[PDB]
């Protein structure tokens, strides 16, 4: 014969603050606990999106001063319009679309790293505003904010996702919160790593990619959590959230098309942009577990360029 | 314009978070930080900022030794305690810090609360983080089904909710002030007690940094309240006195009672009492009010305030 014979209970037996909020101000609250975490995934984003902390002042931007003084009016006038747009993305991103991911979290971790992402990408906004101080008269600033306001390809780009965010279908608005980070501000970080492969603006560029160290880990963690709940749900609801992604992300790329040809019209830089940008469109698919349909030729990126995408971000510390 | 205004763009503009809230209407503008409509709000960011810090930076390992000369019993307090902490840190980071972003006066000040919001994530990610080295597995279990089912510090953390939920942003506003501002003071008031007696010395470094996050987001909502407040009508203006000071008598009720059970066996409860009046005073001074509390309601020993600042047992 033999002797015939739960750990964490309370969890099951409670809820998150959100969560309570949800229910209709009901249940026991938890306080997250990160002793026991549901998900290793959230620790170790966790672990890199707080390691990878930054702020403008880790880089001598006044030393692209004698670079910028090189550059006619009309390319600083480009460089300050064309920051100032992504600024507004960056923006949106941490008052609205960052923020809006919290409640639709699936662990208590995750509720957490989206105030750091809202965080991170407030800082990124905020770096365009140090390079400005450093580089940029008071009127080429104000002049960059009043064509910001008034330019309808720009707008257009900028309201495109918000709806996601406000509307209450979180999986969109996870597809929206990847391609925010994982699409929509490469056209404009084309033009510093133009100009830094071309020894202009060098030091701009090491911020460009203190930014992109954050924005790709964005992009694959709402690519992750988007994956997670997709693949628990019917293979009829998971085939529209595919044909979901890739209407929203074709839509996304004919705006970035329009406004990147109107932002660079003067300078040829639009079609070389527009390829970085496609390429980046690809990357974002992989991203939420999609193939690419893009060719060789639709995402090109020149040597120098791709120099500047890939190179590493890496005694002043934080 | 006659008098050669600047920077015109920004009232033919909305923030985002406005032009969803007026129904998608409206050019939506960046953020200008190059033109700070509110100078304080430049100097919060850049004090908020150059304060970031995680706590693995501070080697509470070396708080071992002195972690086992306190026996299982005030063991256990530390960890419900800290643990009660954590539970109000992770309210005001997933709900209430976040709830000020769509209330606030300015671009600069909606993304000010998202540092709040992370920052005190950080405060609440710090306790797991002492507990992974100090507690056992057990007594950080116990102390989360302690939390769930302990109803005075249910009370406590449903007390505020409702004002972040709901559509009034001045209430909002008072409850964001009041969490960093008063409600976990009489949690604080542990870590200090043993450090006066030599006890967690690393812990209590990390206490201090919370601390000094929370001062800043106590004064900063206090200054965002002031600054509504003071455009409202004399009528207005004194039936939100009259409901800060309603809202702040009952947490301090539901507070003096969660002190009261949870020092019950250790003989803290009256002066962390003391201690968390004394910055219900401070509370009411960030919001721009009289303290009406007096000298003996918030008595806080020398040793205790030396803690702050920096044969019974
Ligand atoms: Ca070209
Ligand atoms: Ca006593």
């Amino acid at each position: 014969g033999h002797m015939a014979s739960i750990k964490n209970q309370y969890y099951n037996e409670s809820v998150s603050p959100i969560e309570y909020a949800q229910q209709g101000f009901k249940g026991k609250m938890r306080s997250v606990n990160w002793n026991v975490v549901n998900d290793e995934k959230d620790l170790e984003v966790w672990n890199r999106i707080t390691q990878n902390f930054w702020l403008p002042e880790k880089i001598p931007v006044s030393n692209d001063l004698t670079s910028w003084r090189t550059l006619t009016p009309e390319w600083q006038e480009l460089i300050t319009r064309t920051f100032t747009g992504l600024t507004l993305l960056d923006t949106i991103q941490a008052t609205v679309g960052d923020v809006a991911q919290v409640p639709n979290s699936l662990t208590d971790h995750e509720q957490v790293i989206y105030t750091n992402f809202a965080f991170m990408v407030a800082v990124h906004a905020r770096s365009y505003g140090s390079i400005f101080s450093t580089l940029c008269s008071s009127e080429q600033i104000e002049e960059a904010h009043e064509w910001v306001i008034n330019t309808e390809t720009l707008q257009e780009r900028a309201k495109a996702l918000i709806p996601y965010y406000v509307n209450d279908d979180p999986l969109k608005s996870k597809v929206a919160a990847a391609l925010m980070p994982g699409f929509l501000l490469y056209g404009g970080f084309y033009l510093p790593f133009y100009l830094s492969a071309r020894g202009k603006l060098p030091n701009t560029s090491d911020i460009i990619r203190l930014i992109l160290r954050d924005k790709v880990i964005h992009n694959y963690y709402s690519g992750y959590k988007y994956q997670k709940k997709v693949a628990k749900l019917s293979p009829e609801k998971q085939a529209e959230m595919k044909e979901f992604v890739f209407k929203l992300l074709y839509e996304l790329i004919d705006l970035e098309k329009a406004y990147l040809k109107e932002l660079y019209e003067d300078f040829g830089l639009a079609d070389d942009a527009i390829r970085f940008s496609v390429y980046n469109a690809g990357k974002f698919l992989q991203n939420l577990g999609y193939d690419s349909p893009f060719t060789e030729e639709e995402t090109r990126i020149e040597p120098e360029i791709f120099t500047q995408l890939s190179a590493r971000a890496d005694d002043w510390e934080f």
